This record gives C-alpha cells, structure tokens and sequence, in this order.
C-alpha cells in the first residue's frame, strides 16, 4: 500500500469537495428562463424551488418559513425552545394560507411528546435531526414516527455520509435521506473529532443507496455559491438545505450588526457554546447582510437555472445525470 | 469507484489548467529571432502574429482593431452597440488601408441583418458570439452564414469546451472553433452556475475533434502571461483570443484611472450588470496600465519567440508538437 | 517511472499527515460519555487518559508531571538539567501519592548513570530519548536497561518513522516504540536536513512492525487539534505525546508574556540555540498561554470521546480498526 | 487519456520540485560530524565540500571565489566583464595560493578567444554557460574546447533539463554536466516562455544518463535551505551550484542595502533588464544580508551533515542511493 501499512482498506476512498469539481457544457435545447426547477423533497412531497432552509435558531422560525415557502421551497423551524412554542410557529405559518412547513425533533426524552404536538398543529413534514443517524435509537424513532403517523405527515432521517448508513435509514423506513457530516460551514466536528466526509463524495454513496429505493436525498451542509447547489443536484441529490446562504437575510432571527462600516448578521452553529445554553462543535460568527429572501432565492435559482441550460437539462432529474470534469488547486 | 458511487463516468476526466503544465527544452536549431510566428487564423486567413483581441467593450473598438492589424494580428470588433454604429466602425478600419478585421454577432432576431450591414460595410471574418455553441439555433447559424456569405468571408463558432461539441461546429461548416466556458479572468460562470472546463484539456479535447478535419482551434480566455499563449499553442490551438492582457493598453476604450498612486483601466465582463444595462455571469474591475499596445505585443510575441527557441519549433505547426511536463501544487 | 530516472524504489511511498485524513462515521451503539477511553502506554503499563506530555524544559517538570497523572495521564521528565535534580524531581511527584512518572535519558556516556539514579528515585518509566534510534549504539541501551533492570522498570526507545527501524526496536527488547522523525510544530529538520516522514504514514508503517509483537506505539509529534488525536489511535497508535497543545497551560515551566495584548508562553524545541546553550533543528518561540491543565485535558479527551462516538469505537482497542477518507487540498 | 486528447505522450512525465520530496531515515552508524562531505566537480576535479557560487554579478567575483577555495568548494566567475578583467581576476585568485577556481564562457563570437585567455591566466575548469545546451553550436563547443585544451583544463557544459540532452552533452566530451532550465529563484523564463523542468525530476533524468558514463551532475538553481543541497544529491547530483544562498554574504559584490529597518543586499537576474544593459527573463531584486561566507557555508555543510547521519550516509556516494517519500500540499 503505497500510503502505509499492509491493508488496502484502511483508507477507504478519496473523498471530493464542491470545489474538486466542475459541470462540464453538453448539447442542449434548454433556454434557462425556461428550465423546469421543481423537484420531491420527500417520496410524496415535490417543491417549485428544490431549497430548504436550516433547521438553526439564527435560520428559520416562523417568518422565514413563510417567505420560503411563498418562494416555492420550505423552512424547517428549530428546536431549540419549548415545545409549546415550537408548535404555535407551525400554526402561525399555517395561519398565512396553504403553505407547507416542517419542523425538527430529537432522539431524547422529550421527543415524542414535541413530535405529536407538531402533528397536532398541521406540520407537514417531521425531520428527525441528529449529527449521526447510523444508531438503533435514531431507526427506531423514524420507524414509529412512520408507522404511527405516516399516512399524513413525511418523515426524514439524517445526518448520514456513507452508503451503509443510508441504507439504513432506506430500510427503516424514511420519506428522504439528509446528508453532510462535517461539512458546514460553522462547523469544527472535522478539527474537534476529525471526523468528516467531503459532500461531493458522501452525496454520491448516498445516492447509491437511496435512488434504487425511490427515496430523495437532501443534501444538507457546505453549500457556498449558487453554484454548488447545482452540483449538489447533479451528483445526484433532489435537494439542498441552505445555513450560511440565508443566514444574512432579512427574514431570519436576530440582529443587524455594524463593524468597521460594514452590515452583518449573527450566525452560529446549533453545537456552539452560546446555544447549547461542554464540548462544542460549532462557532458563533457572522455572515454579510444580504437583504430580503426572496431575492437572494431569486439569484441563486438564476445560477441553477443557468447551470441547467449549460448542460442541456429540462428538470431537475435530467441534471442529475449531468457529468462533472474533477480539478486541480491551481484551477 | 475511489471517488464514490458505482458509475467510472461521473466524474469523466481530470482538467488541468495553464498554470498545472510547463513546456519541456528539446534539441534546437532555431533561435527566437528567427523562429516564424505566423499561423491561422481561420481555414483561409493566415496572420502574421497568431493574436486576436476580445469581442468586448473595454477591448476592441476602431482603435484596438486598426493597431492589432498593423502589429500582425487581428482585432473582434464587440457587438454591444447599435448595429449602424458597429458597421462604420468596420469601415473606419478599412480605411485605414488594407486591414484585417473582425465583427461579432448573436443569434438573436436582429443577429442576421447585423451579419448582412457588416458584410456591406467590408467586414473579413464574422464571429457567431456565444457562452454556448452546443445548441441547433448556433450551429444553424453558423451553416447559414457559411451558406450565403461563405466565399468571401470566414465564419467562426464559439465557445465549446469539449470534443462533441467541436465537432458539431465543424460539421455545421465552422472556419474556426473558439474554445473556452469559464476560463475568462473577470467571469463568475464557475461560482454562479458551477459550470466550467480547464482550458489545457479543452483545448486538447476541441483540437481533437478539428485537427482531422483542418479547421483552426482559437483558444479564448484565462490567458494570464506570455507562456500562457505558448502553452495553448503546444496544446494544438493555432492562435490566442486576449482580454486583460490588452485591456490595459492606451488602445483599447474607456477612461484611464487613478487608485491610490497607481495607475489602471477599467475591465468588465460583457455579462456584468454594466454592460448588460439579472443574474450576472461577470464582474467589473481593473486592470494596471500597460501603454501602448504595440509595445504590449512586442513582449507577449518575444516570450513566444523564447518558448520556440526552447522547444525547437521553427514554425507553430512545429510548435503544436512540443510536450509537457505535469507540475504539482509546490512548483 | 512517471517521476523521473528508471527506478520504482527511489521515490518509496506517498507519505500522509493528520491533515490529509478524516475518519469515516460508522455503525455505532456508543455515547461519548460511556466511550472507554484507556489504553496501553508500554507492554504492562495502561492509562486512563492515553496522552503524555513532550520530555522539553518549556512542559515537562515536576508540576506538569503531577498535574499530568491525576488527570489519568502521564508525564516523562526532560533531560536538561543535572542528573541529581533530575531524580529529586521524581521523588517529588512520588511524594504526591501513588503517581506513575516517566524520565528521558540519553545515550550519551552520562545516560547510564543518570538512569540508575532515576531508578533508585523510583521512575516507573525510562524513556531512551533520541532523533534517530535505528543505529547500534540505542538499540544497545535498550537492550542493556530492560535486562539489568526491566522486571520493574517498563523501557520506551525512539524515536523512530519507518517499519525496519520499529522492527529493531522491538527486536531490542523495547516495550513501546516512539513514533516521529520531522513533525514538531517547532521542528526545523525538515528544511535544515531535508529529512522527515509524514506522520499519518509513519504510524501505519511503525504499527505494522510493532503490533503483530504486542508492542505498542506512541505517536509524537505534529498534533495540532483535538481532532488529530483520533487520527493517530485510529491509525494504530495507542497513546500519543504531547509538546505545543501542553506548552500554553498553567503547569508548564516558564512564564507568562504579554505581546500586542495577548497573552502567550515561551515554547522552544530542545534542539533550538537556546536549549542547547552549532547547526540548530529547532526554532524558540511561542504559543497562547491556555489556563489549567486539567481544563485543557477535558478539552482533548472530549474531542476524543465525539470520534468514538462517531465512528462506533467502544475502546480505544476498537478505535484502532476504524477506516479514513482521504481529502484533497480544496477539503 | 484523462487529461485530454487521444496521446499519452503529450504530457510526458510528472514533474517533483524539492518541496515535493523528504528523505527517509535509514539505518545508520554515521555521526554527522564523521561523515566524508568530498565529491567530485568533474571526471577528475574532487571538492572537499559540494558546492560552487553561481555565475553571476551579484554573486561571484574574486574575493568570492578565493572564499569559497579556502572553504572547500569553488567559485565560478561570471562574464559580464572584458575580457581582459575576467583574466585579471583569475590571476588574482590565483596569486593567493594554490586555488581552484573556474570561469563561465558564451557560444558567441568572442567566446573562443575569452577561453583562450583565461587559460593563458591558469584557470582550472572552463564553464560553457547557456541556458540550453540541446543546440549544435554549444555542443561544439564544449568538444572544441576538450579537444583543444582538455589535458589541462576541465569542461563543463550546461544548462540541460531531460535525459536526451544530458545524454548529447556526454556525447561531445564534458566533463560534468549542469542542471537547471527554469528553477532559479530569480528565473521568470517560466511565466514569460512557459518552459521548464521541477529540479527532483530533472535530475533524476539528467542522472539516467551520466551516471552510466561517470559523468558527474551539478544541480543549479532552485535551492532555498540547506536541506535542498542534500535533497539534489540523493536524487544523484554530485555538487550544487548557489545563487540566492550566497548573494546575501559578505564577499558577494554590490553594495548593502537598508530598507524599513532591515539590511539586505542587490541579487539580480543575469537575463533581468539591468545585467544585459529585449524581452528579460530574470528579475532584479534583494535578499537579506547574511554575514561572513565562511559561516553560510558552516550552516549549509551542517544541514547536509544531520542529512548524512539520518540516513546512514558515510560519504556522498552512499547519500547518492538514498530514498525518499513523496509528500502532499497539506505536509
Ligand atoms: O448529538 C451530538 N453528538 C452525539 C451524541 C451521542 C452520540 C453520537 Cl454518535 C453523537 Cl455524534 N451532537 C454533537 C454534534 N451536533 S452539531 O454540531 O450541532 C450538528 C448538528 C447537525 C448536523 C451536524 C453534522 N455534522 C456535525 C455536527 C452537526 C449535534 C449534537
Ligand atoms: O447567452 C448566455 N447564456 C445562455 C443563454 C441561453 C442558453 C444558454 Cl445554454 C446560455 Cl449558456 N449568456 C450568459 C453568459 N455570457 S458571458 O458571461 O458574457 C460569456 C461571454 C462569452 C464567453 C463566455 C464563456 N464562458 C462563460 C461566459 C461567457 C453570455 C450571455
Ligand atoms: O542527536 C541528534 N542528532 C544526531 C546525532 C548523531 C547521530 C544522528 Cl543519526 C543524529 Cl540524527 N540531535 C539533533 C536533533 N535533535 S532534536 O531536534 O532536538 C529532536 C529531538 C527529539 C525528536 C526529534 C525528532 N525529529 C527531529 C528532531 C528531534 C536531537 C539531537
Ligand atoms: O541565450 C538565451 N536564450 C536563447 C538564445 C538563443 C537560443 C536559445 Cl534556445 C535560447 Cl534559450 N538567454 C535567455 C535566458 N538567459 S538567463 O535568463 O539569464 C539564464 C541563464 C542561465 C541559466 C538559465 C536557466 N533557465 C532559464 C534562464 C537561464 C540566458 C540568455
Ligand atoms: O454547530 C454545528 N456544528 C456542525 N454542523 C452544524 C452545526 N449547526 C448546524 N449544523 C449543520 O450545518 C448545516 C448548515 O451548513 P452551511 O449551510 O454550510 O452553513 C446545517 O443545516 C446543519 O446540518
Ligand atoms: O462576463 C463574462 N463572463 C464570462 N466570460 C466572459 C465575459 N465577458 C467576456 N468573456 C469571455 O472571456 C474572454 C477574456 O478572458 P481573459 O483574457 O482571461 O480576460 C473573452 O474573450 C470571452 O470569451
Ligand atoms: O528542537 C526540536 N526539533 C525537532 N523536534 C523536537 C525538538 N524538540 C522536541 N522535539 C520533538 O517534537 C515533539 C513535540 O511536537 P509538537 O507536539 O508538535 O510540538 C516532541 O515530543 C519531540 O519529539
Ligand atoms: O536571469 C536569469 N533568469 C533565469 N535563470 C538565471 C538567471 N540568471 C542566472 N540564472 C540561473 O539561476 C541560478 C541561481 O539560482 P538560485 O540559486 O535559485 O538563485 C544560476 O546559477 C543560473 O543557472
């Protein structure tokens, strides 16, 4: 084994980042303005825009569902306030008209009881957010969630990064797959554990898991330009789950903050210090101040739209079987 | 597969850029002041200096075209202005003796009479302009141009970036095929749509598909030094498409400006937002001054002359033989 | 041979560090809090905690030693300074109760003596302490210890970076090997010898000689991160050594300094000007000053518990068969 | 071929710098201050220490060349000068003891007669000094020379970059043959022509050839720290020629300079604007002063020494059969 040891194994795969790679031009009859955007987000529910926002308390509550999903994509409100609470943000987004909305929920104790509150106020989808889903106690949840309530309400499963764990969440019985270990971008799980997975590659293993099944896989995590949601989609995922991206906007929580003559908005990771009230995995930081959603999502459909013309894509399933060339550092 | 998933053509090759190669020496007989530069343009235009400037508009109107004529090259006049406007300045060109010149055209409705006032204003070679010729209303184009006006003017095609898309311009009956999507200093199209292709193996994807069939490549775009126009060259391309490297010059248009001691020029991607009055595929920015373009070209054709010198290439037919050695991240 | 002259053997691996590595999430029933963290540091000896500090005069002196045991660790005692206080200082960690201790020696024609009277202090650990063990001279000191006194004396030699000069080691007698020849973060033998082995794969090849013989590894040198760590055990190591990450706390010898507002400690290799005091192959220099010891361990361990977790390792014993992606320069 | 086209030979080989490579530790009863450092210049000159001064004005006159005699090496006077005052400054060297010392030669039409001088002056190796030897006028020369005046004096010829050149150089009788097309630290023939070859490899291809023959290497140009020097021989050079390394002492010619508290000295380019008074392929810029020669060669022979003790390198014959592992952009 030319890197050490006697065990070919051991170190699996070479694993690709958004920025290893490119989509390359094919022949097309594909205007962009004219593309065909919608795509499932789970086995039942297909959206006009394939974007979804962070389930992250400096992401999504109640507003920032409303506008996402006005913008033909959805929010997912977080769970970090009482259950009681979290439940009046569903019926607040329901309130605004016929408007889908999802809602996180943990492993813990007090999970179901916040899980059938949710189902008690209309949320359409149920999302069973951990950093690691590869776990009997993870399983189990999304199972009885499917089992009890699934006949109205969606139910997805995640984080996963490799093949094996996705298939795991397949067999229990999940509506979608949600991916990313370690890739985000207030993340520190890859220097605090040295742990992780590069999304271009996790995305690819998932794929392989989850497509034969029917199952949608929502790439969650690492996400930086409009761009690399249209390599998200072409290694094959149905959608994106965008943190860092919507942060700076008008409709999610927290202020506006001021520094050297510059705009800003608080951004931190749901494994920080500052909202786990320890050893964290995320940071508190701060990303430019964008201005209002709609028109951030307006820019970065553009730049998948254009993604789709260039490579001859009508939908979104015809660009996920789109070719990438791999580059180098100095490219 | 090392990098994920079950299928070997995802990922379908590894693109290496200008700066990934360097030329190797080889025995010579041939000193720099000696070697022969000329080269074609198109099937029937051969020039003295294998160099165009950039159908842009802070490239190349009169000015620019009268000066890269009389240095051996050419100039694209850009098409970012009325049609009348573009077609006197044709015939300013051409009255500034026998010069070589060349005009830019879209595929838009108003792209045919704009072709029909620059043939009547005396215009030798018309570029079908585009971020994407893989399509059946380019190539139409391009056959119909070659159809009608094909005997007394040459009709390029552009851009591609791979072998496929090569070949359809020359079957449409292209004189020429322009290479390059998202290799340009000022373009986003990489960010903004993750769309793009390493110009080194776009050039010998393109040149592939043309050379069996004796049509010219031009490689356009992301040309940053001298060596730059010698690599594409070994590459298989028979001439170079220049941007920045001629924005800086007293020739080409707009004001000279003054930031913090030094002196530039403005530069803007014809998919800015500037030069569009939207989703931008481009940037507006500068360059340094350069002075007067014959003497920028004196010193871009002497490191050509060098490389010539070094490989053994007397002539460019000669230097499209030479070979490349593969440097890594630390060279 | 794609890199030059006609032989495969001359360029022999592709050597790895911590930074070219994640683990890859597994299967997992552990929590982090019930994770096992201990492991062997020699043949008979096992820890609680599997960290031990660097043998330098700017970490390791008798505080640092007591600090290091209570927190479940060990620490081994430097070598600059007189062999009388260098013994006084083992009697005084051995005052503060039943507390393991190690201390460095030399090979030089004082060493034998000075370990002599480190065994009359009561050491339970002698660390042979050199840049390069494969050579007679150390595999004869380990030799020579562990038959006069290694029924109660467990025998440490380094260190070494490649599988013959582990293999010797082991073949001496010793009941640990030492892993690190280039990867300080204040070594200079990289760029003033030209020497070195990336360390990811110098552990891969040590472990390959040492643990089919039971013997094994401590990986010294170039961690960085809590995260690196993981790395180092799951790459087969079973403890790893500590200089920079130890440097920054309250235990540490030396004192506090105050620059640009920051608060740092002086940190200096052993092989710098002034801890000689020439060709030196190390720098002085410093790192930010940290707080307490125990604060900083916590820290470290629980970064260690999050990969256990993570990749389904319930000892540490099982953390050295978990698998890694390996990741490019854009990761 | 993945990385374009339908020719594997177009890119010919993967070309390593020395920052691409380490030496690996070896087994070893060699004391750095023991080993043997001798090497031979030539086919019969043998230096006590590796390493001869660059060619060049900012680098090499006599007081430099008397240094580096005294030190073990040798110097190489540069010809940027009549005639007649390079000769003088052979005498010079010469009337202060027996001396080695050698004197750079062009192709041109003076070039004969400069030779002939410098013989008549007592000079001891003649340097043919191009920056391609692959060329028949310099191949004649070099075979003019042995065949002229080679019972008395040695000829060295160069610069060469591939195995096929190296091999023409043996061919026409030289006595040793010089490396280096492209590396220099003030070299800017790679961004002006886009030519040239990573050191590692050219060497290990130059050596290929010469080796079989006993035809001794000279590594010129590239070398930053003094393990670069023990790096060029174990790939098989014999000696290293020092530009950069050397500029900065105090027997290099030019004034000190003082810029923002700082003392550095002139080092320039002898292809820079400055030294031919045209298209320039050096820069003109400074290095940091750095005191005595004497004490820059101590440091330089000590890292070369530490190298020679890793890897159980009696002489620089046993160090020329050394090994190295390949190391990436993160290490
Ligand atoms: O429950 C957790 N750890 C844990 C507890 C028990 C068992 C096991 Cl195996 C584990 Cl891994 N954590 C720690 C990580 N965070 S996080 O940083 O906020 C975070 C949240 C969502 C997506 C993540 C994607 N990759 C990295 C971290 C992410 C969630 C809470
Ligand atoms: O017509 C366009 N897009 C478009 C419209 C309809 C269908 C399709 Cl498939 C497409 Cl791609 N655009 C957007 C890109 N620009 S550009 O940025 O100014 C530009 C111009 C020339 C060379 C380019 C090389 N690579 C990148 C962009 C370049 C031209 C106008
Ligand atoms: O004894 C030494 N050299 C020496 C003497 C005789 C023969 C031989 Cl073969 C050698 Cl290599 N030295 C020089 C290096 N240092 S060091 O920089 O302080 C240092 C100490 C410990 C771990 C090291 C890991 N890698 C690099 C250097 C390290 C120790 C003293
Ligand atoms: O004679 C020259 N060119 C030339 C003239 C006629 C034919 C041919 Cl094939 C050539 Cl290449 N030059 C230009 C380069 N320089 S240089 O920059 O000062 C220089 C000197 C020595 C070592 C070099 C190593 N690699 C790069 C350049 C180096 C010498 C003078
Ligand atoms: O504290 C954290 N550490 C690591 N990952 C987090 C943390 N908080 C949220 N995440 C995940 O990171 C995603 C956002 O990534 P981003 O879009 O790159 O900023 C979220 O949807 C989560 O999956
Ligand atoms: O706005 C833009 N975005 C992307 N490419 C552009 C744009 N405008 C012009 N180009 C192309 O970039 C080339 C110039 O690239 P440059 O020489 O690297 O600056 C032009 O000849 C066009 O092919
Ligand atoms: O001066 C030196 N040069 C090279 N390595 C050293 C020197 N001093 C100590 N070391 C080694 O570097 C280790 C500490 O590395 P760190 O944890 O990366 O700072 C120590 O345990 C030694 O093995
Ligand atoms: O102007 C120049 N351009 C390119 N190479 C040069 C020039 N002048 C001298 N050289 C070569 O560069 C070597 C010095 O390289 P250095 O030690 O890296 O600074 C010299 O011995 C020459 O072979």
């Amino acid at each position: 084994v030319p890197t050490g040891g006697d065990d070919p194994t051991k170190i699996a795969m070479l694993g690709l980042t958004f920025d290893d790679v490119l989509l390359l031009p094919a022949a097309s009859d594909v205007l962009p303005a004219n593309a065909d955007t919608s795509s499932q987000l789970t086995k039942k529910i297909r959206l006009k825009v394939p974007l979804v926002s962070s389930a992250m308390d400096t992401v999504t509550e109640a507003r920032m569902a409303i506008a996402m999903a006005r913008a033909g994509g959805m929010g997912v409100l977080h769970r970090n306030l009482p259950v009681a609470e979290q439940a009046a943000q569903v019926e607040t987004v329901k309130r605004s008209g016929g408007l889908l909305v999802g809602a996180a929920v943990g492993v813990g104790d007090d999970a179901w009881e916040r899980a059938m509150a949710l189902r008690d106020a209309g949320v359409d989808v149920l999302v069973v957010d951990t950093a690691h889903a590869h776990n009997r106690k993870v399983l189990d949840m999304v199972h009885r969630l499917k089992t009890t309530v699934g006949d109205e309400i969606e139910v997805v499963g995640g984080n996963v990064a490799t093949r094996a764990a996705a298939a795991a969440l397949v067999e229990a019985g999940a509506d979608a797959v949600k991916v990313g270990v370690g890739p985000g971008s207030i993340c520190t799980t890859r220097v605090v554990a040295g742990v992780g997975a590069p999304q271009i590659t996790a995305i690819l293993e998932a794929v392989a898991a989850c497509a034969p099944h029917g199952v949608p896989v929502i790439a969650d995590g690492g996400l930086q330009y409009s761009g690399d949601i249209a390599k998200a989609l072409a290694a094959g995922a149905s959608t994106a789950m965008l943190g860092s991206l919507l942060a700076g906007t008008a409709e999610s929580p927290g202020e506006l903050i001021l520094v050297n003559g510059k705009q800003f908005k608080s951004y931190r990771g749901m494994g920080s210090l500052g909202a786990m009230q320890l050893v964290p995995e995320g940071i508190e930081g701060r990303v430019p101040f964008r201005g209002p959603l709609s028109t951030v999502i307006h820019q970065l459909v553009g730049g998948l739209r254009a993604a789709m013309g260039y490579t001859g894509s009508a939908t979104i399933e015809e660009l996920q079987q789109a070719q990438f060339v791999q580059i180098t550092a100095a490219g």
